[PDB]
């Protein structure tokens, strides 16, 4: 799951529970990636979730006594089982952990590869070990040109590391950076230092467009194919250990 897959799960997940009031937490299995607190039952237990919201791949259930952290990493989902629809199809192998509410609403956590997380966390998200070193998420405006200048104006890998970096803006994996500096013009061999704040204004802006599209649920995998704007030879480099595609015409 990509960034844009865990917000339309947060969308999915956020109505269905926020308001309602913890009955029960059944665990069926307590080791992920990480291990789950083994007694997450009384803690969730009669607490209402107060609110829920996300961060990078990390969904966040807040609540009045902490926050749980769920990541569904390589093969996990969540699913909500509403009272007033169907029949709670018995469990599986692979549907380690159901939180039963009051109202009737059952939310399942399905991982058939074992590789997600459930972790409680008594404290303050800012400074989270696996969220502190995190930028600032696009669809934000903390994700401005000025940031991005200033964040650049320090390393100057190729544009492409720096935008696949998670602690320089976090959720940007290969695809969606390659057409978002295609379709700013910006190369990914460009030293991230001398680019100014014309255009990392608008490769911000290209960037929250393509992940924002990339959430309603393709100009990458092109070479040697004309490109759409200058018709160019699009070509494919590996530098970056990932998969690389620009127009060499364009992009400066
Ligand atoms: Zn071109």
């Amino acid at each position: 799951p990509e960034l844009p897959e865990v917000e339309t799960t947060l969308r999915g997940i956020a109505p269905h529970i926020e308001g309602k009031t913890v009955e029960a937490v059944v665990l069926r299995q307590l080791k992920l990636r990480w291990q789950i607190n083994p007694d997450l039952g009384e803690i969730l237990s009669g607490r209402q979730v107060l609110s829920c919201g996300r961060r990078a791949k990390y969904l966040l259930i807040r609540f009045q006594t902490g926050v749980l952290l769920i990541h569904l990493g390589m093969s996990g989902s969540l699913r909500i089982f509403t009272p007033s629809d169907g029949r709670i199809g018995r469990p599986d192998r692979h549907d380690h952990v159901d939180i039963v509410f009051s109202d009737g609403t059952v939310m399942r956590y399905r991982d058939p590869r074992k590789f997600g997380a459930i972790l409680w966390y008594e404290g303050i998200e800012e400074h989270h070990p696996l969220l502190e070193k995190l930028g600032p998420e696009p669809l934000s405006e903390a994700f401005c040109a000025d940031y991005l200048y200033a964040r650049l104006k320090a390393q100057k890998r190729a544009v492409k590391l720096a935008l696949m970096d998670n602690a320089v803006v976090v959720g940007v994996g290969n695809i969606y950076a390659n057409e978002s500096l295609f379709r700013a013009g910006i190369s990914p061999h460009r030293p991230a230092n001398r680019l100014k704040k014309k255009e990392c204004a608008l490769l911000v802006e290209t960037v929250k467009a393509v992940l924002q599209r990339a959430i309603e649920t393709y100009t990458y995998g092109r070479h040697n194919q004309p490109c759409p704007r200058c018709g160019g030879l699009v070509v494919k480099e590996t530098l970056g250990q990932r998969g690389t595609f620009y127009c060499p015409n364009c992009q400066k």
